[PDB]
DNA sequence: GCCGTAGGGCCCTACGGCT
DNA sequence: GCCGTAGGGCCCTACGGCT
């Protein structure tokens, strides 16, 4: 897979290590053939502290950079007879790509470790956005750089602000001018200070302790800071390996934290989730009109809000259709979305999808000043950092995804219980954990199951922190004649059915327990969940189901984890800050609602009020206007000599003439007369802190009556 | 394996489906009755059993795949008391590769597994590839034919809710146990064969190697309009003849890819594919002014809306538009790794980015004023173009290159200053002949331009429609001292991997098939042009290297012409000339009905501003009017007794706001309505004569070769 | 091992006309 | 054994908490 150049010294000669064949083409393209050679790569690559000795030379990247060198390694290495005296590190430069280079990096040091040494080694700096201003050019390396300045441009000449998500996405011009030319590059040289502490930073990061990793998070953190980036950076283009592995992994983790694997506590949803729910709501695909194609919403999201290749975007929105899933579904869907069986949805070019009436509630009132937007990737659209979640989708639904340092895991709840258990904590705000679990009895799943016992349901929702035991629903039935069989008919969330029944079957086969005759499925559309265990003669079940439980994961442990996102920061939480949080944030959902409903009602009389004076001082307007030339002219007619201002001269010109009828006189001052109503109802609701958490409360009793369901899991009581 | 078994082992009673690949091959999983009903997935076409050596099948995977499943051997060693399912359905996709992929599965099953066939174990499930809803019937469809004649046998009172069915994954598992599995419903259909001679006619002809038989056999069969061709009486029961499963299939195929597929017409020399894309971007404001716009954000906006198959197709496609060493005048606009000539293509959708080159607006110019015909697409939601107002001669511009069934063509790339020429000389006199057209068109222009060797092929091609062209690589011959030389490669034959073609020489090198080299370099860079090396060894002869180079490679290769395209429905093998009149002649009722069309719509602004004159000068009686008048109803019929104002008056009258009793708004009215009565004059001129028109176009072709009109690239050495 | 977001990329196959 | 539209699909890797 290697492309190397004409040259045969390595002295000149060198070799820039790329993420793929795709990047790999630009690269190929603006190269000079003569001199330099280029390695495609595949994506993230074996981090070799954590893996084993044999499993590290089988890796097929890492064979082809031993072979490339020509070095060998550990102790048959030879740095006289290495190919090229450069090894240039060019990862694509968002986040991911330094995380690669941390890889990379890690394995350099521990295989190849005198080469870094001699300094051979290097790391390219590829830009990651290019933001235009007439001839201006900039070229901003990341996120945190293009806040700063984004907002030091005062003259504001309207931005065109490129992006580079990959190499494969720059002209191979532009990463020859800025990358690869080597009269203008910033390619900084990795050398090695203090051997000593490169290895405890290896371990700390690299290595399989998982609490020196978080410990560093929180140690090094950044949150909302603007008034960081400072300063200097020496400006000479070597760094140290510490100093960098250091940095690029954690601008990496937090990234992976504030905007990746976990939710935020009030909508509950991942950065993907939210895109795609307002991308739907964008495009207009609610749930009255037709079900669009899939790949029409994962090319349309992808371009316009989240910038990462489809497997994700995809078999996200999947998950979040399926009724196996999500407790309760945010996207209703036509076709193949896959099965408790492991196999996935068919592909994104079959199957339609749109909104469930559900989905509608989280947006009800987003485009009403309720929350905040933030551009998105590019400065082109209008995005929501935050969706107006009339219910709690956190807990509602519950999310679980894996980070660095730290993973989450919140079971599903059901509604009537989420809400009279809000309800009840807007009512006393002191509220004791154990009071609110008489509304809100725990887990309610989507597979149904049971769950044995408040034991470790009432340790998790204490701290945050619990084991929670899964059985499945099983009939033990009989079929006449002499003989017995199983029966189960629902399962523990997040299992495998058909990879369960074969650990069932291997240790029948391995004759590691007794008295089955067959094994069965007999699943299907119309007989709901139906796994049929054969049982021999007499021997009694009931001790080959005991035993199931404990071999098999017919029973299997939910280990709950809160990890939610409070204000931009990873707080492990309990059951009652999450409801404070969400309800805190219906109280201000519901107040802004009230400013924009009030802000409107106020400049709509400004209007009126210049209305009802053009018609009974009629003959007197229109001799007025007909005298005037210009419409900057007439403006200054009405303002002079009948005291009316801008927006109500204008909005009397813009009028039509369907309104000189004489009913429409006579139902202004009943529309106007509505109005004084309306915003009687708003100012008493915001000198009133009481008036309106009472309509939050109004509002939330209508959205558990009319999405309310019953309860799914059944918990055994001992 | 690969193989989702059932649970009874019992063969008289268990039946197998058999999938095109897992994605549909689970909406079956989650529809079957597990018991009884067992799914094998394949993986999209599987191999002519016909056009194949024996060795080769016996080596295929899922050919082994279904051997096993059924668990019978072949021919020789075919043995039926030991199978597993006494049903094998063949249940593919609805859709019309379904239908090709139904006649590879008959042809593997009548050739080797005859005996099976002979039983009546082979059946045919037959799922929809539609489901229109008015109100409370659901009737369903199975092809494009069957769904025009319902979209006209129906009092549309209702509204169609029409959805379409692209594979099975489109499909809930209960609506397709439904509509295509349940042994209460299903309608299966029993393969049975008659003519032992008459099968073995059809499977040597329809999946065999003869290309010109197979043609034939489409050119009989035709149907092209289709009117409402026959009907009746399908016989009430379920069976189907073997020996007419592949002419129905198997042609109804073939007409897909020939007028829908894999030809390009000639009114605008498109595909349907590219003009989908174009089109699309034409939808999303994706002009040269406005920024990139990632490749999955239209690809997934094209196939969503007008383009129902793969990404990967629609994708490469938009591609190769958008490559400056394939499209003469590139359609698109590249941002991003768009490939190379060594054969490397582009990166994933999310990548790259893209827009219209501004060349592209001349194709989707006037295509709103009414000028080109708006069918509907494939789901009937929605309007697209029957073909584009292209307004510069592409077909031959730019050519087309595919690859039908039973045919196949290949135009090459022209200078566009010479076809605007050659088109313009057409408009002067309607019988100018060949030869005097081949004085502005040269022959073709390439966009790796290098040489031709003579005329007398290019002179085939453009008086019939074949022949035989010879591409030379533009090679040099120069010293590098002291005494010795070698060759530099400047430009390369059209369409040959720069590569390979190198890999290949390299080859004749290592294994000593000729004399004379020392070494070979590729040295071609962004920065410095193309460029390939040879060294000579000193005092060997060059030219004569470089002449048995010619001959061993495709340093000399060639482009066969093959002109064949779409006109006016159907597969037609065209001239120079021909090309040139029916594109022309689309150019003369583009602009014909683009006139039309201002003209109307600038009557209907005159009756407007003549209603608005009545309305101003008359402003005080209007007042007065309009005070007493009440209701809405009522405010409509008086302006309509008292001042003689249509309806569209009276009603641009109430539509009217107060900021126009303004003093020069009076006169905007009266001036640019003169200027109307004097354009309309301008429209109807044109309409009357026929010379003034063609002339009009003739200008307009005209203002088009000065901003795109730029030199030849291709050089022609004369013999 | 396995969950859920994220990096990354390769093979079969049909079809016609050509060395 | 290649030109270009079309059917179809599977695999390596990181990251943390638990059998
Ligand atoms: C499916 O099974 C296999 C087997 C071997 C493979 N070897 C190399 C590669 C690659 N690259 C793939 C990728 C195949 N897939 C990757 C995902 C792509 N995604 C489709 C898609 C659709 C849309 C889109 C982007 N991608 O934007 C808008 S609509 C389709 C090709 C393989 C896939």
């Amino acid at each position: 897979k290697l492309a190397d150049c004409s040259s045969k010294s390595p002295e000149e000669c060198e070799i820039f290590l790329v993420e793929g064949d795709s990047a790999g083409g630009s690269t190929k393209s603006g190269r000079d053939s003569r001199t330099q050679a280029i390695l495609p790569l595949r994506g993230k690559i074996l981090n070799v502290e954590k893996a084993r000795l044999d499993r590290i030379l089988n890796n097929n990247e890492i064979r082809q950079m031993i072979t490339a060198f020509g070095t060998g390694i550990g102790g048959d290495f030879d740095l006289a007879k290495a190919r090229y005296h450069k090894i240039v590190i060019m990862t694509d430069a968002d986040v991911d790509g330094a995380h690669i280079r941390t890889l990379l990096l890690t394995f350099f040091y521990r295989f190849m470790r005198p080469l870094i040494e001699a300094g051979y080694v290097y790391i390219a700096q590829p830009p990651l956005y290019k933001l235009t201003q007439g001839k201006q050019k900039y070229y901003v390396y990341n996120d945190r750089e293009l806040d700063k300045l984004k907002s030091e441009l005062n003259p504001t000449p309207k931005w065109s602000i490129a992006r580079y998500k990959g190499l494969g996405e720059m002209n191979a011009d532009q990463l020859w001018e800025t990358t690869m030319n080597p009269e203008h590059r910033a390619l900084l040289q990795v050398k090695l200070e203090d051997a000593i502490e490169a290895d405890q930073t290896f371990e700390m990061l690299m290595g399989d302790v998982v609490e020196n990793r978080r410990q560093f998070i929180e140690d090094n953190a950044v949150y909302a800071n603007l008034d960081f980036a400072e300063l200097p950076q020496s400006r000479i283009n070597e760094r140290n390996i510490t100093s960098e592995m250091r940095e690029s992994f954690l601008d990496y983790a937090m990234s992976v934290i504030v905007a990746r694997a976990l939710p935020d506590v009030r909508d509950g949803l991942k950065p993907v989730h939210r895109r795609i729910l307002y991308g739907l709501n964008e495009q207009g695909m609610t749930p009255d009109k037709s079900y669009k194609k899939s790949a029409r919403i994962v090319g349309d999201v992808m371009g316009k809000y989240h910038p990462h290749g489809d497997s994700s975007i995809y078999e996200a929105m999947v998950r979040m259709a399926q009724d196996f899933s999500y407790r309760y579904p945010l996207v209703d869907g036509q076709g193949n979305f896959g099965s408790m069986d492991g196999d996935g949805a068919a592909a994104m070019r079959f199957t339609e999808a749109r909104m469930t009436k559900i989905t509608l509630e989280l947006l009800r009132d987003i485009n009403k000043d309720t929350i905040d937007f933030i551009d998105n990737y590019d400065g082109n659209e209008r995005e929501p950092s935050v969706l107006p979640a009339r219910f709690p989708n956190l807990l509602a639904n519950g999310a679980s995804g894996i980070a660095v340092g730290m993973a989450t895991n919140i079971p599903p709840h059901n509604l009537t219980e989420l809400i009279n258990g809000v309800l009840s904590l807007s009512k006393n705000p002191d509220i004791s954990i154990a009071e609110l679990m008489e509304d809100i009895e725990g887990p309610d799943f989507p597979t149904a199951g049971l769950i044995l016992g408040k034991s470790g349901i009432r340790r998790a929702y204490e701290t945050g922190r619990g084991s929670i035991q899964m059985r499945s629903r099983a009939v033990i039935e009989e079929r006449g004649g002499g003989r017995q069989r199983i029966v189960v008919t629902e399962i523990p969330f997040q299992v495998n059915k058909a990879r369960m029944i074969e650990k069932i079957a291997e240790l029948v086969r391995d004759k590691k327990i007794d008295g089955i005759t067959d094994l069965r499925d007999e699943t299907s559309l119309r007989t709901g969940v139906r796994v049929v265990i054969d049982v021999r003669k007499d021997a009694n079940a009931s001790v080959i189901l005991n035993n199931l439980y404990k071999q098999t994961p017919l029973q299997t442990s939910f280990g709950v984890n809160m990890i939610a996102l409070v204000n931009g920061r990873p707080k492990l939480i309990n059951l009652k800050e999450a409801l404070v949080h969400y309800l805190e944030h219906q109280k201000t959902v519901v107040r802004r609602r009230t400013q924009y409903n009030l802000r409107k009602a106020k400049d709509r009389a400004h209007i009126l009020e210049g209305l009802r004076i053009a018609l009974d001082h009629i003959d007197e307007i229109i001799s007025t206007i007909r005298e005037s030339d210009t419409d900057k002219v007439a403006m200054e007619s009405l303002q002079q000599r009948f005291k009316l201002s801008e927006k109500q001269a204008q909005a009397i010109l813009d009028m039509r003439l369907r309104r000189l009828t004489g009913l429409e006189r006579d139902k202004i001052e009943a529309e106007y007369n509505e109005l004084l109503n309306y915003i009687s109802e708003l100012e008493t609701i915001l000198a009133d802190e009481e008036v309106l958490l009472q309509l939050v409360r109004d509002e939330l009793t209508e959205i558990r009556d009319r999405f309310g369901d019953d309860r799914r899991t059944e918990i055994q009581l001992g």
